[PDB]
């Protein structure tokens, strides 16, 4: 996250870190057994880390649970990142408490200008790289489809939203991949892609979670 703030400890209790030796992606807990992330975060072996704040230090509230099922959207397009969504079934249910909690799926799509919270352990610099120990937070609004398409001509499908600032300076970035955009208590976006980070007129692009509620529910129901 570039231009954000350090989140207060466990203030994003649905935020998880996907680990394959080190942190490589975020994700969001949506029930005690299921995490949603980005399909471009796919790896064949993943440990889900819940209750994290400082990802480099054992603080006592962590739950480390292996990914058992790893299911990318069947229509995920690796070239365009259309349908960039992935579900992970934990090998054991997470123990839900105040520091490890689910976030609701959307009951409807978020309107442009809706304020949201983006979070993750990704790069905090728009030039170069700095990867934080502490979870980072950013308040950012949903942008209109026309503004998102003007930012990225010929690449914004109906399954993508832009969230952020056309003036740049504040954005998700590499390593935030797969993490949450939550608006009014609902997971509306998944960190998907962009042109660099926090550049002028290149806000981050996020998977439009509201398009996938039925796919998510059916996948969980069937697995
Ligand atoms: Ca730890």
């Amino acid at each position: 996250i570039v231009g954000g703030y350090t989140c207060a400890a466990n203030s994003i209790p649905y935020q998880v870190s996907l680990n394959s030796g080190s942190h490589f992606c975020g994700g969001s807990l949506i029930n005690s057994q299921w995490v949603v992330s980005a399909a471009h975060c796919y790896k064949s072996r993943i440990q889900v880390r819940l209750g994290e704040h400082n990802i480099d230090v054992l603080e006592g509230n962590e739950q480390f649970i292996n990914a058992a099922k790893i299911i990318t959207h069947p229509n995920f397009n690796g070239n365009t990142l259309d349908n960039d969504i992935m579900l992970i079934k934990l090998s054991s249910p997470a123990t839900l408490n105040s520091r490890v909690a689910t976030v609701s799926l959307p009951r409807s799509c978020a309107a442009a200008g809706t304020e949201c919270l983006i979070s993750g352990w990704g790069n905090t610099k728009s030039s170069g790289s700095s990867y934080p120990s502490l979870l980072q937070c950013l308040k950012a609004p949903v942008l209109s489809d026309s503004s998102c398409k003007s930012s990225y001509p010929g690449q914004i499908t109906g399954n993508m939203i832009c969230v952020g600032f056309l003036e740049g300076g504040k954005d998700s970035c590499q390593g935030d991949s797969g993490g949450p955009v939550v608006c009014n208590g609902q997971l509306q976006g998944i960190v998907s892609w962009g042109y660099g980070c926090a550049q002028k007129n290149k806000p981050g692009v996020y998977t439009k979670v509201c398009n996938y509620v039925n796919w998510i529910q059916q996948t969980i129901a069937a697995n």
